[PDB]
């Protein structure tokens, strides 16, 4: 640790170090450079931030500690180690963010492999002035599958023991249901699977289609599941493309292309695996997103809706200002049920499909099932994004 600390503490501004082990490290660093110096530690979850803050301030009285998980503390100059969430810094404009960030001697990006939208936006954004910073990024039974519990062959003798069954979907957890069949959301408060959002990009409009997908859990997630006490191989790396798309919301007001910032940061810091074609397509779409000032009406809706992906509203506004209500899909069939989110003031699908730039898996499915067709780009900007996407392929 004294090696790591000596390497960190000799760092010049405009330098970067990636470390693999992560909380006694910032402590050693501050004790080395001076207790009145300022050092920032970025943590994904607010709960995780508060938890470290508490743990550290109790364990290390003599070292000042700060917590930033709420409202922007204007003119903040708290000496000691500051534990903040990436989301805290998401409230400030680029200039405010830079002014805030350069006031820290060291910046520790903890658990960067989570790749949350707040994390991805902050890393791309601060990398924009990385020359002014010193940043350090920090990071048994095999059951067979059943043929003609959760699709796995488990001995009946194990039912006499206390069981936790990890399952990917909400439906599977109830259908199979001491024995508790719980989703990954269980740990918050193994089938090797999980349900996460994924994205598909194409030159054909809607260029973006997002939806839940059953996938393999990561080695980290498998470790978390095993830590509570299938033949499915875990992924080394989580897919951050949805998250990167959601992260784009954080550059709208500043007119910053988050996708370009991510790509440029990652080229310098080499923190994530890259899918060049996907990043390129996401970047073309990102340029479109910020090509014009967002209509005030759309800004307000995005701010007030309970819609799960308000960025969809921002993208679609390049074609339509009226949100559409697609009939819900229960059991592979189109129902007469609708998902209505607040402030949209939407019209129902009917037989008139909206010129969506950004759609959901289910919105696409309803269109297909009904035998309808998605319109084509209606304007030069949208037509041009499409040609650019085709060219990139």
């Amino acid at each position: 640790l004294t090696e790591m600390v000596k390497k960190i503490t000799t760092m010049n501004r405009g330098e970067f170090r990636q470390i693999t082990l992560t909380t006694e490290l910032p402590r050693s660093v501050i004790e080395e450079i001076g207790r009145h110096k300022r050092v920032l530690v970025l943590i994904p979850l607010r709960a995780a931030a508060e938890s470290v803050y508490q743990y550290m301030r109790q364990k290390h009285p003599s070292i000042a500690f700060n917590l930033r998980i709420g409202e922007m503390k204007e003119g903040d100059m708290a000496t000691g180690i500051t534990y903040a969430s990436y989301g805290y810094f998401c409230q400030m404009s680029q200039p405010k963010l830079r002014a805030a960030m350069v006031e820290y001697s060291f910046i520790f990006l903890d658990e960067y492999h989570c790749a949350t939208p707040e994390q991805l936006a902050i890393m791309g954004k601060i990398h924009r002035f990385s020359e002014n910073l010193r940043v350090v990024a920090m990071t048994e039974f095999i059951a067979p599958e059943v043929m003609k519990i959760a699709g796995l062959k488990i001995p009946v003798e194990e039912m006499k023991n206390n069981m936790l069954v990890f399952v990917p979907t909400r439906n599977m957890a109830v259908e199979a249901a001491y024995v508790v069949v719980a989703t990954n959301a269980i740990e918050s408060g193994d089938t090797g699977l999980k349900c996460e959002k994924r994205i598909r990009l194409s030159p054909k409009m809607p260029f973006i289609v997002t939806g839940l997908k059953r996938m393999a859990v990561t080695i980290g997630e498998q470790a978390q599941r095993r830590g509570r006490v299938s033949q499915e191989t875990p992924v080394g790396s989580k897919d951050y493309h949805y998250d990167l798309l959601q992260a784009q919301r954080y550059g709208i007001e500043d007119g910053i292309n988050i996708t370009k910032s991510f790509r440029e940061m990652n080229y310098d810091w080499s923190l994530y695996e890259e899918d060049s074609l996907m990043i390129t397509q996401l970047e073309i779409l990102n340029n479109l997103l910020i090509s014009e000032e967002l209509p005030m009406a759309v800004k307000n809706i995005m701010a007030r809706t309970d819609h799960p992906e308000p960025i969809q509203l921002a993208y679609n506004s390049y074609e339509t200002q009226v949100p559409v209500l697609f009939p819900k899909i229960r059991n592979g069939e189109v129902t007469d049920t609708y998902d209505n989110y607040t402030f949209l003031n939407a019209r129902k699908l009917g037989d008139d499909v909206p010129p969506y730039v950004y759609a959901t898996e289910d919105e696409d499915l309803a269109v297909e099932l009904l035998g309808l067709d998605w319109p084509d780009p209606g304007n030069q900007g949208t037509v041009e994004a499409g040609r650019a996407l085709k060219q990139v392929v």
